[PDB]
């Protein structure tokens, strides 16, 4: 329990820094999310533009509260207070909006549901059990208010049979968000705690070395560690070149050395869970897309069916490789182990990872056809599904954040290019830009932070082993003299 209180005490500056950036993001979000609310929904500024301006000062008021000493004792309470306020406004926002100029597309609200639910799982530093329920609470209240308060005048009501299976669409996407959300939370908590123990062991060995050195001869840093990392701020590469090459190769030798898996922070175990979500994020997302056609009794295109077989098989092979990489079945031959050594390399992981991460992303865009403009529900469903495909790019934290989220930006630009070619249509096109730009900003920030945390975890590991090896070298010399 004392190590628990110490850990929150030592990593409090990280919690404070992340919280301030969420304060900047929400205020920055409300600045541009409400400008187009004021302009493109000019008929009703009474109910929509006012709350956003009010909450902007609340974010500033929260921002001012951060510098006070009372914040440090109840940083958890402050996050919960912000979470309820952010939960309430955006949840109640999807209600007051619901004549064509007064209706907001079902994609715009979903982006608010994503960024809000990704500040909770990543930045509020709220307990997992309460974060999961609040995240689900913001999800069930999001879906169960749109159905209640749907405006049939703006969006024509589809078939009754289609509505029931479309509930799976609302549920399954929200589930994907939480599955990414919990994993994003779990890995952040694991890497922060594992680094703390490694720094705790590193400082412990440093003091122990001096006691040993004296016997042989006779015969605040951790705060700056979490605040001033040994990493350049732009490219996120390590300042030391020998460490950077060590980090880039750090994955393969552990595969070569068959290092046993001890905790979730192991790169092989991290990749196994990382590849695992990619399959479920694919399997749940692609399940959602296909059930739309069954509800509309229109056969799916064979090309979309064709990519799925290649996509699932690639997921099946990649998943099977990871389990064999972690558990090492005894009947593996040396030829495949060399291949297992090869994929573990830095560039091979990026080439494989880029395919693995982008796989649910290309799943959504394989269903786009020339009939994309026939039904108005198809683009709003594709846009809603495209958001999570971009959201999936926060996974695979071992890859470079620049490489991953840029593919998300490329993938996030897929629907945009479709809309420009197709071009209420003009108004939605601008909304989707604001939908994704705010969303792509979050993935840019979130991927940057978690690569830093992942890189610091490795940096904490080598410093722990560098100091630990110094202990064994000195102990052998010390006992030899004895």
């Amino acid at each position: 329990v004392n190590l628990e209180e110490a850990c929150l005490e030592r990593c409090f500056p990280q919690t404070q820094r992340r919280f301030r950036y969420a304060l900047f993001y929400i205020g920055f979000a409300c600045l541009l999310w409400s400008i187009y609310f004021a302009v493109h929904m000019r008929s009703r500024l009474i109910v929509m533009v006012a709350p956003a301006l009010c909450f902007l000062l609340v974010c500033v008021g929260f921002f001012l509260f951060t510098f006070t000493k009372l914040y440090a004792r109840h940083y958890a309470w402050t996050s919960l207070a912000l979470t309820l306020l952010v939960f309430a406004l955006t949840l109640a926002a999807q209600f007051q909006v619901l004549p064509t100029d007064t209706c907001l597309s079902q994609v715009g609200s979903f982006s608010m549901c994503i960024e809000v639910l990704f500040l909770l799982y990543t930045v509020m530093h709220l307990p997992l059990y309460l974060s999961l329920c609040l995240g689900v609470a913001y999800s069930v209240l999001f879906e169960t208010f749109g159905y209640h308060f749907r405006d049939e005048a703006c969006f024509p009501s589809p078939g009754a049979g289609a509505l029931h299976w479309e509930l799976l669409s609302r549920g399954l996407l929200h589930g994907c968000i939480h599955a990414i959300g919990v994993h994003l939370f779990v890995m952040s908590q694991v890497r922060s705690r594992s680094t703390f123990l490694k720094v705790g062991q590193s400082i412990m060995h440093g003091k122990d070395l001096e006691v040993e050195k004296a016997l042989k001869e006779r015969m605040s840093l951790m705060k700056d560690y979490f605040f001033k990392p040994p990493i350049n701020q732009f490219s996120l590469n390590f300042l030391d070149q020998e460490l950077e090459r060590s980090y880039r190769t750090s994955y393969q030798e552990e595969v070569i050395k068959n290092s046993p898996v001890k905790t979730f922070a192991s790169p092989t175990f991290s990749s196994l869970l990382d590849v695992f979500l990619s399959t479920t994020v694919f399997l749940t997302l692609s399940t959602t897309c296909f059930l739309k056609y069954e509800a509309a009794t229109v056969p799916p295109p064979p090309a979309a069916l064709a990519v799925f077989s290649a996509a699932l098989l690639l997921e099946v092979l990649s998943l099977a490789v990871s389990i064999r990489m972690v558990f090492f079945l005894e009947d593996v031959m040396a030829c495949t182990k060399r291949l297992l050594e090869w994929i573990a390399g830095w560039l091979p992981r990026h080439c494989i990872g880029a395919i693995l991460v982008s796989l649910p992303a290309l799943a959504v865009y394989s269903h786009v056809t020339s009939e994309y403009e026939t039904n108005i529900h198809f683009p709003v469903f594709t846009g809603s599904a495209a958001l999570i495909a971009v959201v999936h790019y926060c996974n695979f934290c071992q890859l470079s954040s620049w490489m991953r989220s840029s593919l998300a930006t490329v993938v996030g630009a897929g629907p945009l290019l479709l809309l420009y070619v197709s071009l209420p249509a003009s108004l939605i096109g601008q909304e989707v830009v604001l939908v994704f730009f705010l969303l792509l900003l979050l993935v840019w920030f979130l991927n940057r932070e978690f690569e830093v945390s992942y890189r610091l975890h490795y940096h904490g590991d080598v410093e722990a082993d560098l100091h630990r090896t110094k202990i064994q070298s000195m102990r052998d010399q010390a006992d030899w003299l004895l």
